[PDB]
């Protein structure tokens, strides 16, 4: 080919990709943008 190609990086990993899709049945695969270690606490303030 002519380009920098994805696909043969992912062939390497195929059987740990599998057995990851099988070991996360029970977990939420992704994440949360707002979740903040230090958003518990926090105090807000409004200002007019």
């Amino acid at each position: 080919a002519k380009n920098m190609n994805v696909r043969p990086l992912l062939n390497y990993f195929e059987p740990l990709f599998t057995w990851l899709k099988d070991q996360n049945k029970n977990s939420f695969v992704g994440w949360s943008t707002d979740w903040s270690p230090y958003a518990d606490q926090s105090i807000k303030v409004r200002i007019s």
